[PDB]
């Protein structure tokens, strides 16, 4: 949450998610054998439950940047972009979030803070998407 806004540490971030999915994958490797109700498996729900905040909040940060890719490819922000030069002013982005209308104001605020300013106000939309959206698909799927 705290290092996507900035954006020096894009390769910290992605080092963290990395370290996330391996973790991931160390929990899937706690979950071989398992039979339905079983022990490790019902210690694995407690611990989600211990960090039910945690995993909601990770949870939120993977949904946006999932959805980040269809509000991009949709026609509404095509229409908001109609040249395929890929760059769309921030009034015409809020617009755009708005007009898909799958995010919230909160989620709205926090995609534009996360989002690199232009002096231009167009910002690479396709930049964007293939910073964010590519390693939330990839560290997403372990925790799906």
């Amino acid at each position: 949450m705290k290092l996507s806004q900035d954006s020096s540490q894009i390769e910290l971030l992605k080092e963290l998610m990395d370290l996330q999915k391996d973790m991931v994958v160390m929990l899937l490797s706690m979950l071989e054998g398992n039979v339905v109700n079983g022990t490790i498996g019902k210690q694995m729900v407690d611990m989600l439950v211990e960090s039910s905040n945690n995993v909601e909040m990770i949870l939120k940060f993977f949904d946006m940047f999932l959805k980040l890719k269809d509000l991009t490819s949709s026609d509404t922000f095509k229409e908001y972009d109609p040249d395929g030069k890929g760059v769309i002013s921030k009034r015409d982005f809020h617009k755009a979030m708005e007009s898909h209308k799958h995010y919230t104001q909160s989620e709205t605020e926090f995609l534009l803070s996360c989002a690199e300013t232009d002096e231009n106000e167009t910002l690479d939309y396709e930049e964007f998407v293939k910073r964010f959206h590519e390693p939330a698909k990839d560290i997403g799927f372990n925790v799906a």
